[PDB]
């Protein structure tokens, strides 16, 4: 089947921070209003036995004293009284600030994300689900021990390692306007998690890494050299170049890298509509959404896949791409046609898709380096597998 996380617990804690607001009631509230709610399989985010197996899942990454930190913050948050300076330099140590803020439910939201990822994994593991959709995960910025880019826990880095500990290799692929630092850093030395980020790159522009460092581009270590992959871009690309760009290398890893899982990153701030207003992709399903054109290459080669969520700061266009995705991967897992009306349908949020209340993204299309970065590229999966003592065709992968 298809999986789904959701819950009433998991909604109301998602939507529970200042920053994402109820984004994910919006996003799950449409994919309802849509009628795909009975094709999915609900999977259940996963509790714990106790505190020392919930320790002990979160801190299969993160640091024990960074996870005592992120606690005491939510801890101090629900009290009225302000931090003490003793607490203040403690919570700057992890970076448990300015951009990462505590908040009275700072721990649990950030809890519920992993507890929903690792659940998807397990329900791939165990064979209940060709594919699991979890649009409540997907915060690839968290490190071992700080807090980054508004993620506090890292539940892809979590989520992966469930999935290699059960060779298994997995590919991750991270379609954020961001680059997916956390996860890259996390699996730097690993050569069986392969991951590969497209994002937008420039000085001064957030996180600041995934680009040259002559300058050339890190990729790993130790016997995780080669296994970190970045295609950094200019702003202002629109689908067809975007989709031109990252197809090929899709392709290419599916075919050296063989991976038992693929889990992807689907942040939706690519968007032309989003406020960051980088990239110009759409979710036009006919031009031709590069986020669709993705998700249905990758869903073509029949891996157990993972897909998350991420970025993206419009609420409205951000459920309106990630309800065509979710239709999307039925229809392709399932073979079973599915009709979106171009209309939005009456719903609880009906007003928030205003002025026009259709399902396409508001926004009219327009419109070398990149032949050079596919050079690259491919120079680095040959790289790769020469390393790793794999057997591939060149000229079908040259192809
Ligand atoms: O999504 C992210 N990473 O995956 C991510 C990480 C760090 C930052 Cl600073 C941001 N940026 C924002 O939050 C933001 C910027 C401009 C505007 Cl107009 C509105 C917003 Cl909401 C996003
Ligand atoms: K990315
Ligand atoms: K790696
Ligand atoms: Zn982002």
């Amino acid at each position: 089947s298809v999986g789904i996380v959701y819950g009433d617990q998991y909604r109301q804690l998602c939507c529970s921070s200042p920053k994402f607001g109820d984004r994910y009631a919006l996003v799950m509230d449409l994919i309802n209003a849509y009628k795909l709610i009975p094709e999915l399989s609900r999977v259940p985010p996963l509790q714990w036995d106790s505190p020392s197996r919930m320790y002990e899942a979160v801190t299969a990454f993160h640091s024990t004293e960074y996870v005592d930190a992120l606690k005491k913050l939510q801890m101090l948050h629900c009290e009225e009284k302000e931090l003490t300076a003793d607490d203040e330099l403690l919570m700057d140590s992890f970076s448990l600030n300015y951009d990462c803020p505590g908040f009275p439910s700072v721990f649990d939201y950030s809890l519920a994300a992993v507890q929903g990822s690792l659940a998807a994994a397990s329900a791939l593991i165990c064979r209940h689900c060709e594919v699991v959709i979890n649009w409540g995960g997907g915060w690839h910025h968290a490190k071992r021990s700080e807090a980054s880019g508004f993620c506090y826990l890292n539940d892809i880095v979590l989520a992966i390692h469930r999935l290699v500990s059960s060779q298994t290799r997995v590919l991750y692929v991270d379609l954020d306007l961001h680059h997916g630092d956390g996860v890259e850093e996390a699996f730097w030395y690993s050569p069986r998690v392969v991951t590969f980020s497209v994002h937008h790159a420039s000085p001064g522009f957030f996180p600041g890494t995934g680009t040259w460092n002559l300058p050339i581009f890190l990729n790993g270590a130790g016997r995780g050299r080669f296994s970190a992959f970045n295609l950094p871009l200019e702003e202002g690309i629109n689908d067809l170049d975007w989709s031109n760009a990252i197809g090929p290398i899709l392709d290419s890893l599916n075919i050296v890298i063989q991976p038992s899982y693929v889990v992807v990153q689907c942040g939706a701030d690519c968007l032309a509509t989003d406020p960051h207003r980088i990239f110009r992709l759409t979710n036009f399903y006919p031009s031709l959404s590069g986020y669709l054109y993705a998700i249905k290459k990758i869903l073509s080669w029949k891996v157990p896949t993972l897909i998350l969520g991420g970025g993206g700061y419009n609420f409205p266009d951000t459920a309106r791409l990630w309800t065509r995705v979710t239709a999307l991967t039925i229809e392709e897992v399932k073979g079973k046609k599915m009709t979106i009306s171009p209309e939005i349908p009456e719903h609880s949020y009906f007003s928030r898709y205003g002025p026009d209340f259709e399902l396409d993204i508001d926004y009219f299309p327009h419109e070398d380096s990149i032949q050079k970065h596919h050079r690259r590229i491919l120079e680095q999966l040959r790289n790769y597998a020469d390393l790793n003592k794999l057997i591939y065709d060149y000229d079908q992968v040259y192809q």
